């Protein structure tokens, strides 16, 4: 069916909770055997939110090349995006270490660093220019160039430097700040106005590294950043945009990475956020 009355029909029908059961019956299990070893229980926010072994990022390193992240690469849409958690207080430097060694251009954050009262990841990058942060385990150095702060979100402008060759790169940090601690946002106009902010600054191209894009546990807000940014570009690409159907992209997405869409309300607020989208596109 189309999407927006396939949208419609489930709302009168009031099935969502059905429709999501189906796609977590229908997903793909593959092992995550590294990620259990018992050496990476602190490189591990959840015990079930787990990277997949067959699409794991690994670290340019022969002591422990593990990290919680996740390549999800889309080949019809010719997009690929790395997801992972929220940075641990034991795995910062990891975090920036997988960054450089990807070549990524733009981090993507949709959390807060505090919400419902708890720790949802560590402060990651430098709040002011003059107090540098310096990851010794990995050997890299992180400076605050600027800041703009929004209404919905807030864009920096970071330079990671490589000590150990003294290279120097500019990552752009892409930080929704307004996602509310329960439930989905209302409309998803502000959401859909910071994706296109993303794309805007070629965070998203083929000439950089893929985009590295994280929440708390890395499925949810994530899974739904990455679903409409790849349901709107099929829609550009193909001859008959009604053919795309998100429950099929979806699921060709958790074969990258398990989980992807937590709730019944975060595949609703997907679905929204495609419908509205292609109409502003064109
Ligand atoms: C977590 S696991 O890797 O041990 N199991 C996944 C699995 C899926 C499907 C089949 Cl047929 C077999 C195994």
């Amino acid at each position: 069916m189309e999407m927006e009355k396939e949208f419609e029909q489930i709302d009168k029908s009031g099935s969502w909770a059905a429709i999501y059961q189906d796609i977590r019956h229908e997903a793909s299990d593959f092992p995550s055997r590294v990620a259990k070893l018992p050496k990476n229980k602190n490189r591990n926010r959840y015990r079930d939110v787990s990277p997949f072994d067959h699409s794991r990022i690994k670290l340019h390193q022969e002591d422990n090349d593990y990290i919680n992240a996740s390549l999800i690469k889309m080949e019809e849409a010719q997009r690929s995006y790395i997801l992972t958690q929220g940075p641990l207080p034991n795995t910062v430097g990891h975090f920036w270490e997988m960054v450089w060694e990807q070549k990524s251009r733009g981090v993507v954050m949709l959390n807060r660093v505090m919400e419902k009262g708890s720790l949802k990841c560590a402060q990651y990058w430098p709040q002011k220019e003059e107090k540098e942060m310096i990851f010794e385990d990995t050997n890299l150095k992180l400076t605050l160039i600027s800041e703009d702060i929004k209404s919905y979100y807030t864009v920096r402008q970071l330079e990671l430097e490589n000590l150990t060759t003294q290279e120097t790169r500019e990552i752009l940090h892409f930080h929704y700040t307004t996602w509310p601690d329960f439930g989905v946002p209302e409309s998803p106009a502000s959401f859909l106005n910071f994706l296109f902010k993303v794309r805007e600054s070629g965070s998203l191209s083929p000439e950089h590294g893929p985009v590295v894009v994280h929440c708390s546990a890395g499925i949810g807000r994530s899974g739904t950043f990455c679903l409409a940014d790849t349901c709107l570009l099929l829609m550009d690409k193909r001859k008959d945009p009604s053919s795309v159907d998100i429950k099929k992209v979806l699921l060709e997405m958790r074969k990258f990475r398990m989980g992807l869409i937590q709730t019944a309300d975060q595949l609703r607020f997907s679905y929204l956020a495609v419908i509205e989208g292609a109409k502003f596109i064109m």
